[PDB]
């Protein structure tokens, strides 16, 4: 479950829902992507490994180890054309679970689109994109924020199984995907 | 930071972009996303030269393109994008990036800038502005010689305007940012 | 080095091929050829990814591809190819390649491969196992997914066949390799 | 950043062109911008080898390129350009740049380049003198062939011109170029 | 430095006798390929280095050699449009003659699809490529194993007047086509 | 130094060329310009190794090759040109920039070129023999084999060329350079 998260975005086959694949190996710092990818979703890729890249101190992950790998960006199946912005923030979650070794949290689905800012944009095609999700078995869906007014024609039965998290930065969505607490020390107060 | 409002054409018209930049532990590449045409990828070239020849005047080491990478994205990302009036925008957000000064964000930008840092008229100025005015912007810098276009744009939008028009670079930097580089 | 018998799409002749792997002194660059679509060029990626992800498992130093490279081949030269059924036969001819332990002759093998290491169904199995019979394979190993295709193969091609279905790539080497 | 006024073809027709070098530190990296058809793309290129072939005399670093990047550009970004004619502008460009020899604003010029640093002839100049008349140019350098061309522009035009045919790109440098090189 | 083989091979006037020709000079590891070839073709080039490159040293060839040398390979007529697999063989032996100096028989033809193993598979077109050879005075042509069942089709003078050796494997066309022993 | 008059095909017609060649301080780039399609272009990568192969019995550091930069480019810029028949002159303008050994005068070359230095013979023989009388040229070599299309040349235009038939580039060199 390292490296494996569950996007919802465009396929060839409708707003369907994507399996996404990191790996992480021993390289000189070489970015492949694959899986029948349009140009606008190998954009959102490298918007997301940026993303990665700046947060990386915050992430715990050393500049001078990512130089000393390679990563592949997979998804299946492969013959299946897919393309858009939407699977940004599940492309950026996947990125920082393969470079940590941390397993994203299953039943966790994402759609969202990706800035450089860790801001999640809106998306379209959220009721295709949901009814893609429900005929999956997943309970946890993190939807754009932007898209919380367009919930109102998602059939309740969708939105009562759904547990859904609308999110405005990619710091919540690792959060709530991530295993462990992808940013920062754990530090303990009590009153 | 690494933010700034520009004013350029989209499949739908003149419009408000966010041009976002970072700039990361790399060897020297440059990557630009955003459904760009190539008129645009070639205004941030330009864009990244003149801050590449100013870099010591403006703080930045002259070295930093041989150990950092540099990304500029335009979201939203599947929206195309085109023409040269990013361009003072594309390097406001170069030299914000590279030195860590915020940008103002009450201010929008258009222009095509030049390798000499002189800031050329645009096109389409009424479209531009009109987004600029829907979208909030309270100051907006447009090129010195499109002060003759902004007969033809409603009053009432104008008069709503801050509007600084410019000839060079260095003004657009001073304007647009936080602190005085 | 490395050779498997994949059943794999081709525009012309039988679906029935002879993946080839070469891994010589180098600088680490992949080299990939045989008319390939560009389905079929990313199915290599991924088998590569596979094992470049497990080397010390398979038993192959970690930075082997340091002072490597590698040359995927997919004759016949000339016969468009393509789609990612070959997925499961170039990883394990990488992995052949690459520990010196040859694969079995009278074993054919089709599938879609994950970097995760599942093996994902394909299409045309009846096609895929007339080339595979007609070429005088013995064992073919197919996705557990496609074990409801079989149904529909004809019972000759299914009694002259050792047929195993199988879920991830540990299975396909312990199968596939001598 | 050397400015060369070039007179060369546009997508609009032949027109007063600004030229704009940069060198800059980098590693040798040469990089050209404006909607450059490849034939221009072509000219910069034998453009600087002219250049680096002659560095020594021309009191340049002969090293030079080797610690610098250099980025040709030609305003305006969204206007296609093409053809061999900016030739010399994009040399004397280079060589003012790297030289730090201003270059005169009176003058523009046309012509082809060659390697052994030969002004070849070009076509379309009576759209190349209007442009240079129109905008005010009074010194035209064209190529040594191309004067028996003046007698199809108007007289009007070319008695307002001071009209240099040259052979050689060093006749082009001496006249261009503010200072002796 | 520059080997020479003639293969039969297919041209855009049909197959014919091809002059192939590889250089090994000074360099860095860059691999260079020309004569209007087209992408099939260019892949044979690619796989038979990769033959020679993995048994450099059962050929006497030090393993490192590419970390020095470039290769170009180049088969005129350069305006002339050739592709196919069937030129594989010429460039594998081409290649081989190069980097051992060892010299190849000027009155061979070889015409054959290479693979990585080293195996030779059938080519279409036998008997248009085996008349080019013999009008172009060629003595001993190699051809793959299992093109032997297509020699029924030539014309019998033409076999009579042509040495033609079936071949399974790259191994037996370097020992047919070199002068000394691979 | 470095400029030879080739004649090779244009789409203005089989016309005169003038090659041009530099040698610049550098890491070992290759550089043609000059509006050329792909058959020429290639013309020019198989001339340079023709010299790089014989590089030490040209009196050429055989390290040139990393140390310096070479741009081989054919005004006028604009026009297109195509074809092998350039190769003989391209050889010839790489010998002599990196040998500083100049190119005589007057003479022009037409021919392609082997990785083992034979001149193959070409086409238009007939309007680039007339070209190169136009240009004022006093000696024109050609390949042997096109001696034949001779007989189909003007009297006076045969009488005012020196026309040497060639059959490999060391006579090229001998022939063109002084």
């Amino acid at each position: 479950r390292v490296g494996q998260v569950t996007g919802l975005a465009w396929t060839e086959v409708g707003g369907d829902l994507l399996t996404i694949e990191t790996a992480c190996v021993p390289g000189k710092g070489k970015l492949t992507y694959t899986g029948s990818l349009g140009e606008v979703m190998q954009e959102s890729i490298q918007a997301a490994l940026t993303v990665v890249r700046a947060r990386a101190e915050k992430l715990g992950i050393n500049p001078d180890f990512y130089e000393k790998r390679d990563i592949h960006v997979h998804v299946p199946e492969g013959a299946t054309p897919k393309d858009g912005p939407a699977a940004g923030i599940a492309m950026c979650t996947a990125l920082v679970s393969c470079l940590t070794g941390n397993p994203v949290r299953a039943d966790v689905a994402m759609t969202g689109e990706i800035t450089l800012r860790g801001q999640v944009l809106p998306i379209g095609g959220l009721k295709e994109k949901l009814l893609a999700a429900h005929r999956g078995g997943i309970k946890t869906v993190l939807i754009p924020f932007e898209n919380k007014r367009d919930l109102e024609e998602i059939p309740d039965n969708v939105i009562a199984d759904l547990d859904i998290h609308p999110v405005k930065r990619i710091e919540e969505v690792l959060t709530l995907a991530l295993q462990n607490e992808p940013s920062g020390m754990q530090v303990v107060t009590a009153k």
